[PDB]
DNA sequence: GGGGTGTGGTAGC
DNA sequence: ATCGCTACCACACCCC
């Protein structure tokens, strides 16, 4: 057991933090692609007629956990029992359930005493544990197996788990149907073969929102064909308003109070104006969910097609801590963010790069939130507050950064003890160059 | 037009 | 117990 005050604490919460190990395997994954390409030209040009198939794995920290499970979890049978993968026993989110679980109406991030009470009696929730490095492991199968096809023009990494792969035709080859089924197969198999027994699902479409959308519709365990000209009522009417791309809780409760709360995609294509849309959700979200409606893509996500490099370069880089914030005084807040700033300058460092702007954030609990949260060391209810700073010179000095840091927190007046999440972020970063003489 | 700030939402999830 | 991360775009509203 390690405190926050303990110097080991960010090691230990990264090593448990599913949410971090997700996010610094995707920033892994994208890094690779700069690095695989340093000379190969990728992008896709408005000459290429293309093809997106966008591939995901099935439930899988909860496909790889149960594959690799310990002897205690032999008799666990997947396609029978409802099975998540999380930490702990209550107020544990579940990281991912299988599809036995769905069928209850279990989701991905409830937690696990929210997810016991939709079982009926008799049916009991088998709980696995995390395994980060079979989780990897079979990631690399997964990328490695795409690679080895070599039907991919372009490679696109979007998670541990998922991928979008663009295929280019030739304006000579008749691409069809059962073409595009016996690729999908293909795939899938040789995935299957190649993880040692997962499974993924596959969306294959012209847009890379309608493959995001067959995908959907593929899982579990299947394939989706849909292209623009297969659209139809059929089609939309399958999808709720959340599997939209860009409408998360806020757009979907927005988008359900304009246009009289529609239940599917078919629904709110009937009943949309642009200029409604608009108005209800944002200019720009509007014409992209405007877009997304027709099939189409919008602008800013056709970018990773047309340049990938710079789509994926790192603008940015960051730490966020909000679980297990619970500091006493102000010289224990201070040492935790100058071993914040040692870990980011670290990851700065290893891509030589300097930071010229620099930004903290801090969760406060608010006034009438009770000091212990429902979640053990949760942040709880809290309201955010961030300040940043521009640096004089670009620079990876630990003493300015930290020391800019510490002044930050000054500046938001924070108490100690009210202290309930932190996060540390270079804002710009700069390219180290041979020429240094200034 | 150009620049900036902190906030908020969503893509991964 | 329990591990609620990270990057980027968009927005409202300020400057000149
Ligand atoms: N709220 C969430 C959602 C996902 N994940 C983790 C666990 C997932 O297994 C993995 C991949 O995320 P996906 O969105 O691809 O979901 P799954 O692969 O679990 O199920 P599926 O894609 O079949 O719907 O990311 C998580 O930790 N917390
Ligand atoms: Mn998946
Ligand atoms: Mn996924
Ligand atoms: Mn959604
Ligand atoms: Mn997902």
């Amino acid at each position: 057991i390690v405190a926050c005050d303990d110097p080991d604490f960010l090691t230990s919460y990264f090593a448990h933090s599913r949410l971090h190990h997700l996010s610094a395997w995707k920033a892994n994954l994208k890094d690779k692609f700069l690095n695989e390409n340093i000379h190969k030209y990728t992008k896709i040009t408005d000459k290429d007629t293309y093809i997106i198939f966008h591939i995901d794995f099935d439930c899988f920290f909860a496909t790889v956990a149960y594959l690799c499970r310990s002897s205690s979890f032999s008799a666990c049978d997947f396609k029978r029992d409802p099975i998540v993968v999380c930490h702990g026993t209550k107020n544990s989110d579940i990281a991912s359930c299988n599809y036995v679980a769905r069928s209850y109406g279990i989701k991905n991030g409830m937690w696990v005493s929210q997810a016991e009470k939709m079982l009926p009696n008799g049916i009991k929730l088998i709980s696995l544990p995390y395994t980060f490095e079979q989780f990897q492991l079979k990631s690399e199968a997964f990328y490695s197996t795409l690679k080895r096809l070599n039907i991919f023009n372009l490679i696109l990494p979007i998670s541990i788990d998922e991928a979008v792969c663009v295929r280019i035709i030739p304006d000579n080859i008749h691409n069809t149907n059962t073409l595009n089924a016996r690729l999908c197969e293909e795939i899938r198999q040789e995935i299957f073969q190649g993880t040692n027994g997962c499974t993924v699902s596959i969306g294959c479409s012209d847009s890379l929102v309608l493959a995001r959308l067959a995908l959907k519709m593929a899982k579990p365990n299947g394939y989706n064909i849909t292209f623009k000209s297969n659209l139809s009522e059929e089609f939309w009417s399958s999808f709720k308003l959340d599997d939209l791309p860009g409408v998360g809780h806020s757009t979907l409760s927005r988008l359900e109070s304009t246009f009289d709360s529609p239940h599917s995609l078919n629904d709110l294509r009937k009943r949309y104006t642009l200029d409604a849309l608009k108005a209800s959700v944002g200019s720009k979200l509007g014409m992209k969910i405007h877009l997304a409606l027709q099939g189409q893509d919008d602008e800013e996500s056709l970018k990773i097609l047309y340049d990938p490099k710079e789509v994926l370069q790192r603008k940015s880089l960051s730490i966020d801590i909000n679980w297990g914030i619970r500091f006493k005084n102000i010289t224990q807040v201070d040492l935790f963010i100058e071993r914040g700033c040692q870990y980011l300058l670290e990851k700065l460092n290893e891509i030589n790069k300097t930071t010229s702007q620099i930004t903290l954030k801090l969760m406060r609990r608010c006034k009438d939130a009770p000091i212990e949260p429902p979640k053990y060391m949760g942040m709880g209810r809290c309201d955010s507050f961030s300040r940043s700073s521009r640096l004089g010179i670009p620079t990876n000095e630990f003493g300015i950064i930290a020391t800019e840091m510490k002044s930050l927190y000054r500046t938001l007046g924070c108490p100690p003890m009210e202290l309930r999440g932190l996060a540390l972020q270079f804002n710009k970063l700069v390219d180290v160059g041979p020429d240094n003489n200034q």
